[PDB]
């Protein structure tokens, strides 16, 4: 008898597994049940100790893979990153800090169904405006007045609650607009009858005056990120914003690109991190070593990586953003000189690669400086001074995950033009299953 897990009004019934975590017996049933908001964790249980089981509880309303284009400023990208860690927490930032902007970062990033929780209808209609951005035919309303469920779900507290077991198997990322209401007794059942493994909690006070605010930590999270009023204040960045675009690739590069993962997926010769324990530091720590020979498997995670830069849907991406800003100065980050060069070609664009030279540059940067130059494809930062040209837009090509290192590097050398006083930096990511 294999293992299994359904989900049943708010909970997580189990089968074949008495030694699960959280599953509790239910005498009236003969069956380990536990609430819903523990579905990660089982999950994370059947994995990390390489367990069979079927999983018949969750059922996603059926989502593309989002691609708006999402400008964060500085202290954004912070917060965001920062939830990025477990996907499974709260932000705190005054009003007018652009929380919002942050929730359709981590929606666009996560590209999963969604449901979004908001104290009234107005705020709804106001979340479901801003959310056309991802497609209007993908957001619905969940409440009293229409019972929509597509990917992008906007509904309230009172409406989420009542529906709370016919919405808990609905979704996997929940987003609560101003969490400090979840806690009541009741708004709280949302969350714990929801198997959605991503939360996201956000709101400018976080503590209650009843201190309720400590159930939070455990059905959605604690703060990861927070800042008071008096901090903002600073005469900070505000010189640039970050727009990360995904690029899904092509129907074949996406196929090579499987013959390619799910060989170190299993991660061969032991249970390293299944269901992200790592953050890319794993394939290298322990990782990296010599010892056998079924190691040679991770040679595969150094191929997938690279299948990614060298993409199509990237420079034709990169060639529409050209056309898009080509009356403005333009850099071209990337670590790799293997797509240096293709860029260089292709658009025909002077390159300054790991080889060049010294004196290789110093026309260059002046040639882009004098004019006549207003793009260019690098591959490290020109910051070594106090001068190097006003990128007016910044652009690194990644590839399946994301150079936090070189957004800040590369987003000071971006001065803003002098009528808009905001460079724009577009970090092009691409997908796969990250």
């Amino acid at each position: 008898m294999i293992a299994e897990i359904y989900y049943e009004r708010g909970t997580i019934v189990v089968k074949g597994d008495a030694h699960v975590p959280h599953a509790k017996f239910d005498s009236r049933s003969g069956t380990y049940r536990a609430l819903a908001f523990r579905y990660r964790d089982i999950i994370e249980y059947f994995e990390s100790n390489g367990i069979e089981f079927v999983d018949n509880a969750a059922d996603p309303i059926p989502t593309p893979y989002f691609d708006a284009e999402i400008s964060l400023r500085d202290y954004q990208e912070k917060a965001l990153e920062r939830w990025l860690v477990d996907k499974r927490g709260c932000i705190v930032l005054p009003t007018g800090s652009g929380k919002t902007h942050v929730a359709m970062a981590a929606i666009n990033e996560l590209s999963t169904p969604t449901l979004i929780v908001v104290p009234t209808l107005a705020l709804a209609e106001q979340w479901k405006e801003r959310l056309g951005i991802f497609g209007e035919e993908y957001v619905g309303e969940f409440s009293g007045r229409i019972k929509e469920l597509k990917p992008l779900t906007v509904s309230t507290y009172d409406s989420a609650y009542v529906n709370a077991e016919k919405l808990g198997n609905r979704f996997m990322l929940l987003i609560f607009d101003e969490v400090h209401h979840l806690p009541a007794e009741s708004y709280v059942q949302i969350a714990q009858m929801s198997i959605a493994p991503f939360r996201l909690g956000l709101t400018a006070t976080f503590e209650r005056e009843d201190g309720r605010h400590e159930i939070l930590k455990e059905v959605v999270g604690g703060k990861v990120f927070e800042l008071f009023p008096d901090s903002l204040a600073g005469k900070h960045l505000a010189k640039y914003t970050i727009k990360r675009i995904f690029v899904p690739l092509a129907e074949d590069e996406r196929v090579e690109y499987e013959k390619r993962e799910k060989v170190y997926k299993q991660f061969l010769r032991a249970r390293g991190i299944t269901l992200r324990r790592a953050e890319d530091f794993n394939k290298i720590v322990m990782a990296s070593g010599y010892d056998e020979r079924a190691y040679e498997a991770l040679r595969a995670w150094e191929e997938a990586r690279r299948i990614a830069f060298n993409s199509k849907n990237k420079i034709r991406k990169l060639r529409e953003i050209l056309e898009r800003h080509r009356k403005d100065k333009i850099i071209i980050f990337t670590r790799h000189n293997e797509l240096v060069y293709r860029i260089s070609k292709v658009f025909l664009i002077p390159a300054i690669t790991h080889r060049t030279s010294r004196e290789e540059r110093e026309e260059i940067l002046e040639g882009f400086r004098t004019g006549r130059f207003r793009a260019i494809v690098s591959s490290q930062v020109l910051d070594e001074g106090i001068d190097v040209p006003d990128a007016n837009v910044g652009v690194i090509m990644s590839g399946s995950g994301s150079a936090r290192e070189y957004i800040q590097r590369l987003g000071r050398i971006l001065r803003p033009s002098k009528g808009k006083k905001e460079a724009v930096l577009y970090e092009l990511i691409s997908r796969g299953t990250g």
